[PDB]
């Protein structure tokens, strides 16, 4: 089967705008996409080639003094498929052009700095695509749910995040923020599937069952986070993810459309080609 | 799925009788299929690589000390970055530690040559990939030639001890040199000049590599004589046919992982009880 492209851009239908509410989102929908799974798998393979070309241009431009770069931020509940999306996106790219960080629980060194210190260290360099599997937002989600910071601190964190994203954008970074949204039942279906497949027992974590008890608090944290931190220069996008195939192509199209907005082309030679060709031909 | 007739660990290995001069960079040793067959074998190899790497990692997470280090050396133009790209893309990047070694920083030049290499070796459960490596330090551009040959000899020996320690710690070391002809190198440079989308990539440096081509070939031969050991053999991969180099490198890697006898870890808890507990949440 052949590539059915998005009918409407996900920068548009998946954006968190002034209207937004996270309960209006259906985790089963495929917004902007009129094809089905077979069509999506075929789009995905085309997307990969497109992404490889456009990242390679970002990189080439960066090697020649362009300051532009890109930062993909993924947040989602466990099971929602961040790992798989990260792996897919990174694997479509040249790894020497990508800076992936999967933020784990903070180290003691990290806990003794402001919450952005560890994040700022990892922002992508010129010409790079940075991928954040989890991000600075962890510090207004898990911490909120579990009362590990008061309404005041949370408020300051929201403002710091926005100031941070604003600094990065001014320095050249296009920030693509994605939340992968699965339903509370989809998570259950997924944890059960880990227990039913022996190949997946090594991944099962009791910790994921623990936190189901806090599921609606997490949805609230997210929704507040989006009211606070979805801006014109760094919009949030919430991508229905109950269908893995759809989330993959929605994340990828977001990336391609962000990269296509940068007007990347291949650098001209900084030397004389005709002459250099002759030198090689005599080499 | 046309597979390897003979395993590349046999036919591509650097043993007792070895001569770089006798390697034909246009051959496809151990393989009897043609481009279209190699291209489908690769597609198959990717899925196998994904599974074996994930098993390596799962075992590591549960306290297995086994890991893998792929070391790739090659002249520029020879496909090394491309192959690294493809092999890493077949794996989950959180299970991979890729380092592309460049010219030493001043901090690095003030330590022994291995200090910086040591920093980057893979953890338990990880596949490490070295795009260039410790071998660069016994090639011509960081030697003062053989004016102090004692230093060089020291280095080959350092490299063996290092690879011996890593293997004692649990690393399977897979070492590959991609080998192209001098004429193929010319062809690929010229192609870089004839394709405006590759201009960014062209380096006058590589034309200098041409002048000293035979000298690089000799440095690699001495390297293979001195550091192809039983625990860390060298393999030389004809690479004028990119498609073959790709399937040879992965196959080396598949075979090495395959020899570690990996499986998925067993759950250390009552699966049935937990499932019930999940069902009631």
């Amino acid at each position: 089967v052949a590539a059915v492209e998005f009918a409407k851009s996900p920068a548009e239908v998946l954006r968190v705008g002034s209207g937004f509410s996270l309960a209006g989102v259906d985790p089963e929908s495929t917004p902007g996409y009129t094809g089905v799974k077979a069509d999506g798998k075929a789009l995905l393979a085309a997307q990969d080639a497109r992404l490889a070309e456009l990242q390679e241009k970002l990189f080439a431009e960066g090697k020649f003094g362009n300051p532009k770069r890109l930062l993909l931020i993924l947040q989602a509940m466990d099971t929602a498929g961040k790992g798989g999306i990260v792996s897919h996106v990174v694997g479509a790219m040249d790894p020497q052009g990508v800076q992936l960080t999967a933020f784990k629980a903070p180290t003691d060194e990290e806990k003794s700095h402001d919450f952005l210190w560890r994040i700022e260290k990892q922002v992508p360099a010129a010409g790079m695509v940075g991928v954040f599997d989890r991000s600075q937002y962890e510090d207004v989600l898990i911490h909120r749910v579990h009362g590990w910071a008061d309404a005041a601190e949370l408020e300051r964190r929201y403002a710091a995040i926005n100031d941070f994203e604003s600094r990065l954008t001014e320095q050249g970074t296009t920030i693509v923020k994605v939340m992968l949204n699965i339903s509370k039942d989809e998570q259950k279906k997924r944890l059960i599937a880990r227990l039913d497949d022996p190949s997946k027992h090594w991944k099962y974590s009791r910790g994921d069952l623990a936190e189901r008890a806090y599921w609606d608090d997490y949805m609230d944290a997210y929704s507040v986070a989006f009211e606070k931190t979805s801006t014109e220069i760094a919009p949030w996008h919430v991508v229905p993810a109950n269908k893995k195939w759809y989330a993959r192509i929605a994340v990828q199209q977001l990336l391609l459309d962000a990269l296509g907005g940068l007007q990347l082309d291949w650098p001209k030679a900084d030397f004389d080609v005709a002459a250099e060709r002759a030198l090689v031909v005599e080499s």
